[PDB]
């Protein structure tokens, strides 16, 4: 099992992308995730349309910019048929009306794993085996916000009161002997390590990052 992963370096990985002033982490979440798993499928790495699930996935109790959640939209994905890429249903960060276009599919899944509550063993197979993982976190602490540099370890952090969806893309270990994940986040690249947060891994499932993980099955 690897000391260390980062699926950026694999290929895996699309560019930060910028949710804006709506509320809407829980598609950026889900569209990393299928990335990950359509590239490793397909071998082609195609950016998927956040808006076609904020759009489309209301019936499936996602409330666009009021939040939502992964698995629900990874289940929309499947009985959908399919996503539609990022370049023919560009992000809007706003609710519009559904305009899922089938000719426009960058990727489909079949279903989803749940890895179980709190094991961030078995989240870190997962991150080595499959690759990039949906999580939910708490990132609701005024350090998330300022987060610049290093592992984060926020002690006053909830691994039960989550509220901000992000992709695990990696896991490692820092220059102090201190694990980390490499967390994914939807903030545009002037936030953290241009976009990116490393947060402290095997220190008792530190902000819930193994609380409520999954992937897409293709
Ligand atoms: C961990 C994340 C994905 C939770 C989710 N949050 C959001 O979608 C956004 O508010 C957060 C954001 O930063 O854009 C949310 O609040 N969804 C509501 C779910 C309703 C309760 N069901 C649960 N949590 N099982």
């Amino acid at each position: 099992l690897p000391e260390q992963v980062d699926w950026r370096k694999h290929g895996a990985v699309t560019d930060i992308k910028d949710q804006g002033k709506c509320g809407s982490c829980w598609s950026f979440s889900t569209t990393g995730a299928l990335e990950g798993q359509h590239f490793r499928q397909s071998g082609y790495l195609v950016s998927l349309s956040e808006q076609n699930l904020i759009d489309c996935s209301e019936q499936y109790g996602n409330n666009g910019c009021n939040g939502g959640l992964m698995d629900n939209a990874f289940k929309y994905i499947k009985d959908n048929g399919g996503i539609d890429t990022e370049q023919t249903y560009p992000y809007e960060g706003v609710d519009d009306k559904c305009r899922y276009n089938p000719k426009n599919t960058g990727a489909e899944d079949v279903g989803f794993v749940d890895i179980p509550e709190g094991d961030e063993q078995k989240l870190m197979e997962a991150v080595a085996t499959v690759g990039p993982v949906s999580v939910a976190i708490d990132a609701s602490h005024t350090s998330f916000q300022l987060y610049s540099s290093g592992v984060y370890n926020e002690e006053e952090c909830s691994s039960t009161d989550l509220d901000h969806g992000v992709l695990v893309v990696g896991y490692g270990t820092d220059e102090q002997g201190v694990d980390y994940w490499l967390v994914k986040n939807s903030w545009g690249r002037s936030w953290g390590e241009l976009g990116y947060i490393k947060m402290i891994r095997n220190k008792n499932n530190r902000c819930g990052i193994a609380s409520s993980a999954s992937y897409p099955l293709v």
